[PDB]
């Protein structure tokens, strides 16, 4: 991987690996999730990061996502290589935002494209905070000044508003519990662990007869290891869509919630 | 990634991912067991495999049967790993696949691991424990002199290992896997069955000791619908007795034992 000739954006190459794809032998949702995890954190180091600047870890604060929106068109197949372009741009004193663009590395054609909302946060009470101007001169150096976004349509699913699904759900995937693999270098429950989650009360025969086209996941709180979620799903609609809430067993409090879009084969 | 000169071994090298490291910022023991995984796909493809020989027409695959895994470094974030694999006949019993886990830099073996293979009916499950007219096509691939990446006699890899007695020292139980924890046939990955075994290793054990030494024997298949219960025994440098059973019936599907070490 490498940063662009101008600094401002980074791209890498990756081959799908067997265990990263699924029935259809492509690429997975949570694989790709994974793969745009990755080239963040390697455009994080290439600029000079370890992504908190000497402000930020003075003062106990940290980076969290709040919404992730994913687009594919195009799954890679085991054995192909995608191309990654990540960039991250100044929404104000709001926050950041992530984008991403996934390439086939033999065509050059745009086969997937994501976004992400992130907010500042402190470590320890985990209070949500607006941007000082001190953080924002530390970041802005890496970012594009002119706009560049991967969504830039006049009216995009990426700024949808999600509502919470009322009960009782249509289906659902009770029980579910993290395990080590599922806990990053901090011991906190992944944030692609819940793509899977969400996807866990899709319909076995929804899976097995359409491609999933479309994934808005925004996120309320995390998930302790001894914590347990339930999975609930509604049909709101060849393009099917759905509605999904992640919710604590123990009491019903709200850690996600989102929508997914599907396609027919 | 690319076969050896003589064409009796495959060589691949894998940078590790952010994702694939734990507390310890180090490869996880299932992110090493995944590219053991993934050396193993493309060494068949390499020798003209879309795997399976005439096995295609007689409904026949090969299955895991015992697993062991010893590791002496496990690669950092960012580093580099050369890992060489390559099968050996074990007479009508079956196939042998072997593992050296190398640093791209210094070339130093951080670890190593080994396989027994056994022939299975797809559809019936009999397994065929032995097998004739399929060695000749294999044959080919192998290296005919023994080349053993455990060679030393009286070894960790061929030890018995006993049935945990009840009452376990440690247990996870409700264990369930999801879609991630099937392969790209919906069956659930050896890989899956690792993770639940260290799942009843207590976090102290975790947070103070190395896994060093991992053997797991395959007994039994688990479906997506099947609910699985972790069992652990400390038989003690710490060692410790698994068990893997479906929660219901106590019905085993697999067993095995782990070596730890101090920080
Ligand atoms: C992903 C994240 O932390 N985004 C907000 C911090 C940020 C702003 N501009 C950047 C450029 C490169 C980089 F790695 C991080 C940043
Ligand atoms: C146990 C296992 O890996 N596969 C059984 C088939 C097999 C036997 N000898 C080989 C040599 C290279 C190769 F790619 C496959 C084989």
């Amino acid at each position: 991987g490498s940063l662009t000739e101008d600094g401002l954006s980074y791209k890498e190459k990756f081959v799908v690996r067997s265990y990263e794809v699924g029935s259809n032998k492509t690429a997975t949702v949570e694989t790709i999730a994974n793969l745009l995890q990755e080239v963040g954190c390697n455009h994080a180091q290439s600029v000079g990061f370890s992504a908190t600047t000497t402000t930020m870890r003075k003062l106990h604060l940290i980076w969290v996502t709040a919404r992730m929106h994913i687009e594919i068109y195009k799954y890679p197949a085991w054995g192909d290589v995608v191309e990654i372009e990540t960039w991250c741009q100044s929404e104000g004193r709001i926050g950041t935002r992530r984008d991403w663009i996934l390439k086939d590395s033999v065509t050059g054609e745009v086969t997937g494209r994501a976004t992400s909302k992130w907010v500042m946060m402190n470590q320890d009470t985990r209070r949500l905070q607006k941007v000082s101007d001190d953080v924002r001169d530390e970041y802005l150096v890496f970012c594009p000044q002119e706009p560049r976004l991967a969504f830039p349509e006049e009216n995009n699913r990426s700024l949808k508003k999600i509502p919470k699904l009322e009960d009782p759900a249509q289906y659902s995937m009770i029980g579910l519990k993290p395990r080590r693999a599922d806990l990053d270098m901090n011991q906190h429950v992944n944030n692609v662990t819940y793509i899977g989650w969400v996807l866990e009360s899709i319909p076995q025969e929804i899976v097995d007869t359409h491609e999933l086209q479309v994934i808005t996941l925004d996120y309320r709180r995390e998930c302790q290891q001894d914590d347990v979620v339930d999975s609930l799903t509604t049909t709101t609609s060849n393009d099917s869509q759905f509605l999904h809430l992640l919710r604590l067993s123990g009491d019903g409090q709200e850690i996600n919630r989102g929508t997914t879009l599907w396609r027919k084969k």
